[PDB]
């Protein structure tokens, strides 16, 4: 323990990993603006909201929930230069106040 | 999970245990107003700032640091109707008031 290490923590504290509940609301906040995919949802968090991180396990949990609830749907998309397609997600509906409200819990949490 | 979990999470998330760094600043914020003791420092944190908790492990890390750096000192106090004495803590007299700066870091963190 030492003073440099203290103001360190305060000037640039380490991030927290999202819980499944936060992850659901984050993912919805993103998809309300653009379709996305797992790798990007993780990376976008680190770049846009660097006090937070998202693991593959929690991301999967959130996506499975949102699919089970029919709030999002998945689709395959080509990736230039690659044979293997990419699994994209989009909001399942045009108008869904549930997705809007959940996204708003994220923006209010922040 | 279900949607009720979600709203319930946002209404009352699990509290965050203080890191050793935040615990040093919290303890100093307390001691700038009053002498205190371990069990009180832990309880006071939860009662006044319920989004946080302090463990005995992290508290004793913080207290040992602050004693080793000569910012705080301890003394023994007699508790009514009890054999076991109580270790109290207070800011030591010093020229360089290290506690102000660190206490500020707590309060600023709270508003952030």
């Amino acid at each position: 323990m030492d003073f440099e290490d203290i103001y360190r923590f305060f000037q640039d504290p380490p991030p927290h990993y999202l819980s499944k509940e936060l992850a659901v609301c984050y993912v919805l906040a993103v998809l309300r603006h653009e379709d996305s995919y797992g790798t990007e949802l993780i990376q976008h968090l680190e770049t846009h909201w660097p006090n937070y991180r998202l693991s593959d396990t929690v991301l999967y949990t959130a996506l499975k929930f949102l699919e089970d609830e029919q709030i999002i749907s998945g689709y395959w998309k080509k990736v230039e230069g690659r044979g293997r397609p990419r699994r994209m997600y989009q909001l399942a509906q045009a108008n869904d106040d549930r997705s809007r409200d959940l996204a708003q819990l994220w923006e209010r949490y922040l």
